[PDB]
């Protein structure tokens, strides 16, 4: 089967893209690279350093004998779009090139229309794309985990059954995104669910949870291979930071009471997703929502597993209340669902001690390339400018 | 109070823009007049000859005294409506500035982008000129009732209680638009709700049914005020063009089964709706969200009404099936609910045999007017292509 990996040269899509082509799917990647601009625009770096996309490829194909086409270019230019589609003919699409970083769309206006006009606008020539060149080429998009906030009632995977005034219905589940970024995917699923009853797509929405990890069986085969590892305000996530700043001496940053529980899972199992969505395809018409993520923790909790495993490094890990820059709930219930992947045969890799020691000693190895000065958010959520930041 | 009326050259803009002043309101317009480039390039008119906006501001200010301001620019382009909103310094802000035509949206893949972009981007901009130029400003919104698609249980004002694994709590009501239109509105309705409690804006999103009906007592002042009918298959809708359809001796084009239910209010009543909005505004950090409608009908229905009313000025009035370009239900369960308008005092104007016997003597004395080549539909939800159509 062939996979285009749109967004392949970022952190989940590299990954992704090397695991589909060991497992011998024919793998292309259409990225404009423009992450790795905003890193420079920002005077961000990853805690390690990474090749570029074309050694990656050439690495790659070096040790495997696997060719990964590339296209170079931004798929909100539906010229280079259908040019590429055209040339490489999927057979599936995983949709990873969007701006998804919260606080990236939080830093001013011109960041925040950014973020929607790139994320939707290049959502709808995918689709329209699919629907022109591939028809029955089905479409695994990114959603998020963030498109369902965090409701006073169970979380359902994409819908719930609700009886209303006597009536019963089965209907998408009530959307409350707490970001541009966020927004922009909740309108990207409720766009590609039209196009699946209107033209009959196929497609599948994964809100994923959020990320950890750096190592994935492809990416360490080589060190020209090796994947990102945000730490960063604005990049990095949750997890991943506090293992960073537990490995250079800098107390955990708790935004708030730290009560924000959210779903979480190894890189390993994103890809592993991502091919399950592959090999079990949607239906003509079927727009599958499932919540990809294999464990919920607090902001807390993550802070207390940091700790623990520091201290078997002897880390005297700390922990800090940083005054929160988003607006969230601190404290709140979540219960989401998550069996679908699952019961497609998932095969979990759920957070553990060999993880978080090996994560841990990993960035403890390169805490020399740790800029410290980019662990502490600047983006405010309520301060949120017109004037196009520096 | 100030009010700035964005899309205020439009239909149910200036027919509200001139109530407004009429009431009392200091009143601005703040327009591309991109909707009068739709007409030319699509070859469209008017049932009636409109002044230029120009013309019809002079108009209004040589019979009343009464000034209305006028910026002319785009609304996605920020420079230009901050500078406008800096000069006009509204209260209040009524948001019709965007594409509202659900088979112009659908004529291709460049005016489906442009619809989501031209109507996401251009309010989000809106939501950040007030809150960084007057943050207490009240953002009165044209969302749409097509927003919540035709579910098997009863449609509620924008939010729902609902009981689920033994919890209970309030959300946004599920949205199914079935459009690149209605969708661009559900994406406008989620992003301003974030707002609202992100940055404490105050919004009233307006969920109004179809509109019928060219006059209202400010327009039928002078010819030069007078109001656009639209009947083509483009921008047309319902009601007016099975009006016009009856005057010209055209079968009513009902697609599909015909028992597609909407709800739907004489355009007297939507200027009266936008000013009960913002007379009684919403507080800080409120998202209020009013089905603007007096009354539901099926097309059908319609149908029949026009039926019975063009009998009585004797002209024969036949119906005809038109296979439906449309993907929609056409026999649905229908029950919206709308009683917050009418619990702050609308005072409506029902449907009535003197209203459909003003409108259709109305297209009788312009049927000489009338490009019946534009009737018919010829835009496809399916059939859509990328291929920019002319
Ligand atoms: N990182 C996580 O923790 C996490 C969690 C859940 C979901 N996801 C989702 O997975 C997807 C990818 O995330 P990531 O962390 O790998 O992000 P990333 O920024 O590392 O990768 C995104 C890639 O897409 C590319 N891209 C962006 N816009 C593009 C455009 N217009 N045209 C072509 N390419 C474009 C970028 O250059 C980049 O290489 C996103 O939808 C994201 O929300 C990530
Ligand atoms: N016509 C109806 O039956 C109906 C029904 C329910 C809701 N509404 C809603 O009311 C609003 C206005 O509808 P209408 O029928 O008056 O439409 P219209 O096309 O007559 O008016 C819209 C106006 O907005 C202007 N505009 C569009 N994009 C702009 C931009 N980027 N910058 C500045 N100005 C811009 C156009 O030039 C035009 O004058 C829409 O949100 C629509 O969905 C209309
Ligand atoms: O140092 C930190 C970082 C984050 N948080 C909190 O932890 C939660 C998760 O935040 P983060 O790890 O930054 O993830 P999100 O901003 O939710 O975004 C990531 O995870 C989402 C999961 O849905 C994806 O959609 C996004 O693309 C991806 O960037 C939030 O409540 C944060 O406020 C902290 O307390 N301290
Ligand atoms: O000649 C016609 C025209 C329409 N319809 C049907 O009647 C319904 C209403 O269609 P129409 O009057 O075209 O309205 P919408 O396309 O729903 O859009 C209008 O009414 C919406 C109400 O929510 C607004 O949001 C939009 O901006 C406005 O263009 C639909 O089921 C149509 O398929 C017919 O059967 N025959």
């Amino acid at each position: 089967k062939r996979v285009m990996v749109i967004g392949g040269d970022g952190y989940c899509g590299w990954a992704t893209a090397l695991h589909l082509s060991k497992k011998n799917y024919e793998v292309c990647i259409v990225d404009n690279l423009v992450r790795r601009l905003f890193d420079h625009q920002l005077g961000l770096e990853s805690l390690t350093p990474i090749a570029s996309i074309h050694d990656r490829i050439s690495r790659w194909k070096a040790l495997t004998g696997k060719s990964i086409e590339l296209y170079v270019g931004d798929i909100c230019d539906f010229e280079f779009l259908a040019e590429s589609f055209k040339s490489f003919e999927p057979d599936s699409v995983v949709h990873f090139g969007e701006q998804r970083s919260a606080p990236y769309s939080m830093i001013d206006r011109s960041r925040a229309v950014y973020t929607q006009h790139n994320n939707v606008i290049g959502t709808l020539n995918v689709l329209f794309a699919i629907k022109e060149f591939g028809e029955e080429c089905h479409l695994v998009k990114l959603g998020t985990m963030g498109e369902y906030g965090t409701p006073n009632i169970d979380i359902e995977e994409g819908y719930i059954t609700i009886t209303h005034n006597g009536r019963t219905d089965t209907l998408p589940y009530p959307k409350q995104a707490s970001s541009f970024y966020h927004l922009s995917k909740v309108h990207d699923s409720h766009n590609i669910a039209f196009t699946c009853k209107a033209w009959g797509i196929r497609a599948t929405d994964l809100n994923q949870g959020v990320v950890y990890g750096v190592k994935t069986d492809e990416t360490e085969m080589h060190e020209e291979l090796r994947n990102r590892l945000d730490y960063d305000a604005v990049f990095g996530t949750a997890l991943n930071r506090f293992c960073v700043q537990a490995a250079v001496g800098h107390p955990l940053t708790v935004y708030g009471k730290g009560g924000q529980t959210r779903g979480y899972l190894d890189i390993r199992d994103t890809v592993q997703c991502v091919e399950i969505a592959i090999a079990n395809p949607a239906k003509a018409g079927e727009f599958r929502v499932f919540n990809q993520f294999t464990e919920q923790f607090s902001v807390n909790e993550l802070a207390s597993l940091v700790t623990k495993a520091g201290s078997k490094l002897g880390l005297d890990v700390k922990k800090m209340t940083v005054p929160n820059p988003r607006v969230e709930a601190e404290e709140h219930y979540y219960n989401a669902k998550h069996t679908k992947l699952m019961e497609l045969g998932l095969e979990p890799h759920y957070l553990s001690d060999s993880l978080l020691d090996s994560l841990l000693n990993f960035a403890v190895q390169f805490k020399d390339r740790v800029d410290t000065k980019q662990i502490m958010p600047s983006v405010s959520w309520k301060k949120i400018g017109v004037k196009t930041k520096s």
